[PDB]
């Protein structure tokens, strides 16, 4: 098999093709093990599952396809982007035996030893893709990979299973044999999805009228009026026009909310206690809170507000070299959803005001903040963006009843999303025992595979044909001077993407 | 081109045709224009956006197109109705000179001087109507109307422009240009829209059962018991009956919610103070408030309570010659939602109860009101009726996401709606130096031009079939003598439009 | 004539469409006149020529074409581009007749009166466009433009002539009498020429 | 703003005729387009005169032109990995919008904008 990484772009489509070269261990020593939270873990943590041999292939986020100057081709020249096909290949395989001896380790090519491959094209196991796991397709195609290890979850309480908990044995499925020299290949076919949105609306919601004609329609603009030294009820009318812009009648409602506390990136407007939690959006499942992240696509902040965003809304992305735990904010990369707030509710305030009485003589008007907003008729919304290092799908979960199932991570919601890849290393027992012995086999000979992965992916565009006037926003790369290029390597040969990049740069009226 | 206004009845459809004599000024002394609010508007008020020295033609009334006499047809007639096809002509133009000199006005016509016309049909443009302004084609043919001026607006923070703000360039488009004995004709189909609902329903959606028949479900009907002196725990069971309708199991929910206060046309009930905004019903969107005008549909009120309407809940038009500014509420006229109290929540009240708490032997069981009520599964709901002089579609807003996008002022949600028309009069520089200049021309022949614009469309009927006995309610004129007769003209030769007429006065079960 | 500005972005083209509205003056109050640099001019100023009274149409910056947005497109775009052909209109022609008597000013249509218009194709006249002059089509489409006098120099000598120095009459050529209702039209292919470099390089 | 092409003089050389001020050197590039009002004469005098007419009616002429060019397009096929410099509108808050009108309707160009903002190796 040879090497392919390009993109193709042709009239409405790019295809965009990725090769890689992977490493896998064998996992669990061969072995499939339950698994669960440990003793001490909160109700909220508890888990069961298990933790099975086999790796596996995840190409689920968009910098696998790709390269940060194709994203800008993207994002700069297209109002939607869509998958439409795959093809996927496992080709050069090499499986290796290590022999660690009298303190040398020897690693010897093994032509005959197999891995095992197949594709869960019916559905048929646990779906982890689409977690936003790590182990994808690195960007940088230089880069080599270790193929992470498949592992799932089932139900639980506490650490204990219950009886609908389900165990899957994957030898349970027929899968091909790949020795050196079998190449392993399929193709896949999306199923009709969205576009994405690629652009910011260049009009809010809430300004769609035209400023210099009255309406006839009229609303309440007055309930009392001066009397004598003293004032009397009376209800008073107007037509809307642009001085009272904002009591204009309108058609339709900003999307749902599900408000999140609001974070500031300023460290001293922060208050000094442990809220990360306590103060954290969440949902209730099953006796469990779940920390609602990043949650229904809602803006990040309003106006001027940059520093702002929702504790748990925004995904966050690690700069090169982030460690897992606990790190400071100069070490992430906090996206910025601004764009949607035209549709939107921002993500840190309130849907807006209801009536809570029935007002009369002797009592006022009562209203109060809507801190959560359900679908309502009329409502319009934007989906969250997505970015060259975020994902690309999921899988819709089988239920009877769903509603725009947009992956709220952001990108393609698939009722039979890319199947799961799956791959291990046939083990090799190691010399037997001359007297027959029943006890399954434990010593195993060591080794390891190794290969080459491609990947490749045609995308349907939806071309910009922007009939404004002036110039519009583009994604650019900085002109001035550095001593690192950004989306490059450094001197030490560390491939490093410096920031988020978004698709929203061009805009559309509403 | 010859004079069309009349309605065909033929079938299933019914095909109304409008002509009327038109006037265009010259706009912005021919000048784009950059516009914001002023500097003293509340941050709920700003806006940027630009005036253009184009009109446009807005036929997005019912009124322009069905008679009083044939609305009556169509409403005591028909259970359904909804917009098919169209056919728009501009005919018999003339343009027209003007010259003011030495105190002394003379209008001269012009055979030569041209307009320009172009149908925005790609949606390139801004879309200005369904925002309810006025300057449509007016109700009674006789009357003549200025063609309103096309202005539209951009992001804006405060007063200011952003980046993403958009600018639009009219002449960028092409556009016919008309001469005297030019005609300008087009044709426009419909998408496929849901029937507009021009009945009300004959039975309520918490009363669907037989009456005679007990449920044989069961409902917690006791939670205690007489015990000795004394009261003991005991939860006892019941199937609900006629007596206990109240308690039966349902399949279904009532309309979604966000409440509304409530108004009485009786200025006494009323409270004394100014309420009007602070207690009024909004939402929050970038950082600014917007009144929720009308809002969801909900019923205006509950039996017998005609006095009472929503506060930013219903439709208000103005009577004959009521001004712009705070009219008393005798100046105008207020729609009625009641025909839909079967199905939708009342405007003014809580959607219903929910627990709050987990009761106890030491704990009491707690519930709340809901004020606003996202869309559960299950629900049923109306949309907003139409009225006469109300609206009849709007644009669906290019986004993600929508639902139920009936527009919220009524009528039908189209996502390719009829194409914004835009007319102007070509500028006519006035004599130029004979020394060249590069400045653009500042000095244009004064003119206007006049026209006849007729609109024809075909709308399809879903025709009243009630099998009940009893008649049933039809829309009448009164019987009694008066000065004038509705809908005419006075002894000044002024129409008005007495009442608002709805849609719904034939019945349907549930 | 109907108006049409838009671009059309087809494949490896482009076509960009512009329509203005212009005026013509009467200029030289119909005469042609000899022009030189004054008296007192620098030697390195004397010029000597000849201003007609006719205008000419000068659509010669890009701006007449592309809109900022096409620009932005075009650049952001592509490495390469080049004219290919063009079409020419005019159209709507309107002939004003002007009174001024008595203090008031009085303008009226002549729907017999006549533009004359000819394209130099053969290239006979002084070339004059190339020169950055003023008077193109205004880069936005709503403004209305005065049509530039079309005036050329020959040889000098100080500012006098010499007798290489050449007079051109522009009606000793065919031109098309326009009247009000009659559009003048011509199309036109450029020459082969290198793609414009609209890159830059990466390396030194 | 800038010039699109310039008429390369007759003569005998030339060398890299590419206008100095830009754009593209023809030899046979869009040729002159000229107009002019005819001359109409006011009331002539009853008795014959040889004179040339001095006298005539003040006129001017208006219409609308149009141009249509179709260009060429060499289209970027950048093979680098790093994102590159594009043309862009600012971001921030403005009281203008960049090449737009103002309140009074003018028209303004606020930069240059050349085409060379993509990149190539030698």
């Amino acid at each position: 098999g040879n090497w392919h990484c390009d993109s193709t772009w042709m009239g409405d489509r790019v295809i965009t093709t990725s090769t890689r070269t992977w490493a896998l261990p064998t996992y669990n020593n061969h072995l499939y093990k339950q698994i669960s939270s440990q003793s001490g873990a909160s109700n909220d943590n508890h888990y069961f599952g298990y933790s099975t041999p086999w790796g596996y292939f995840d190409f689920n986020r968009f910098h696998c396809h790709f390269s940060p100057r194709d994203w800008q081709r993207l994002i700069n020249n297209n109002w939607g982007f869509r998958p439409k096909r795959l093809n996927f290949k496992l080709f050069n395989i090499q499986v290796k035996e290590v022999t660690q001896n009298d303190g040398t380790t020897t690693i010897a090519n093994n032509c005959t030893s197999t891995v095992q491959v197949f594709t869960d094209s019916e559905y048929q196991l646990p779906y982890v893709l689409g977690s936003a796991h790590q182990g994808c397709l690195p960007p940088f195609p230089a880069d080599v990979f270790m193929v992470p290890q498949y592992g799932y979850l089932t139900l639980n309480n506490g650490s204990q299973a219950v009886g609908r908990s389900s165990f899957y044995c994957l030898e349970y499925f027929p899968s091909q044999m790949l020795r050196t020299g079998n190449n392993f290949t399929f193709s896949y076919t999306f199923e009709d999805v969205p576009f994405h949105s690629s652009y910011a609306h260049s009009q809010s919601l809430d300004r769609l009228m035209n400023p210099l004609i009255d309406q006839y329609l009229y609303y309440l603009s007055r309930t009392n009026t001066p009397s004598g030294t003293t004032t009397q009820s009376r209800l008073q009318f107007s037509q809307a026009g642009a001085s009272d812009i904002r009591d204009q009648s309108r058609n339709w409602l900003p999307g749902p909310c599900y408000r999140q506390q609001r974070v500031s990136k300023t460290s001293a407007d922060n208050n000094n206690s442990e809220y990360s939690w306590t103060g954290a959006t969440k949902y209730h499942l099953n006796g469990r809170d779940s920390l609602v992240n990043p949650g229904p696509a809602m803006a990040s902040h309003k106006d001027d507000e940059e520093k702002f965003f929702p504790q748990s809304g925004v995904l966050i992305f690690g700069k090169q070299g982030s460690e897992k735990t606990n790190v400071d904010i100069e070490k992430v990369m906090i996206t910025d959803e601004e764009e949607i707030r035209t549709t939107n509710p921002v993500a840190t305030e309130q849907y807006g005001s209801v009536s809570t009485n029935l007002q009369r003589g002797n009592r006022q008007a009562a209203t109060a903040d809507v801190n959560t907003q359900g679908v309502l008729p009329g409502m319009v919304w934007q989906d969250r963006d997505v970015y060259l290092q975020g994902p690309i799908w999921a899988k819709i979960p089988h239920t009877d009843g769903h509603f725009h199932p947009s992956p709220l991570m952001g990108g393609f919601g698939l009722k039979h999303p890319p199947p799961q890849i799956l791959i291990k290393n046939t083990p090799v027992p190691a010399n037997p025992s001359t007297t027959f012995s029943a006890a399954k086999f434990a010593s195993f000979i060591t080794q390891y595979s190794t290969g080459q992965v491609s990947v490749e992916i045609e995308w349907e565009l939806q071309k910009e044909n922007s009939k404004r006037w002036n110039p519009e926003i583009q994604y650019t790369s900085n002109y001035n001077k550095s001593v690192n290029v950004d989306f490059t390597v450094d001197t030490n040969g560390v491939y490093s993407e410096p920031r988020p990049i978004g698709t929203r740069y061009l805009t559309r009226n509403l």
